[PDB]
């Protein structure tokens, strides 16, 4: 007899485990230091 046909081929292997997740970004930098107010106008003279 002719050589018997080979057994069926196995189904495709499963995909490797999917990668882990990224890490949360470092704390966002604080706001800019707001500048101070301006000095009051030159005051008048004290009462006599
Ligand atoms: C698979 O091939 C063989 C020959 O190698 C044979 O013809 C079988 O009948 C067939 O199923
Ligand atoms: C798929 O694999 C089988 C053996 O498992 C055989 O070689 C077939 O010829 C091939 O198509
Ligand atoms: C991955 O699995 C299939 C069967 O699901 C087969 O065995 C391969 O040889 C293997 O790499
Ligand atoms: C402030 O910066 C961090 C990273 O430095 C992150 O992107 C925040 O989303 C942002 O608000
Ligand atoms: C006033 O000072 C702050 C820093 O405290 C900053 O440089 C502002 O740009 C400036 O106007």
């Amino acid at each position: 007899p002719p050589p018997t046909s080979p057994p069926p081929s196995p189904p495709p292997s499963p995909p490797p485990p999917r990668p882990p997740p990224p890490p949360p970004p470092p704390p966002s930098p604080p706001p800019p230091n707001r500048s101070p107010p301006p000095p009051p106008p030159a005051s008048s003279a004290i009462n006599p």
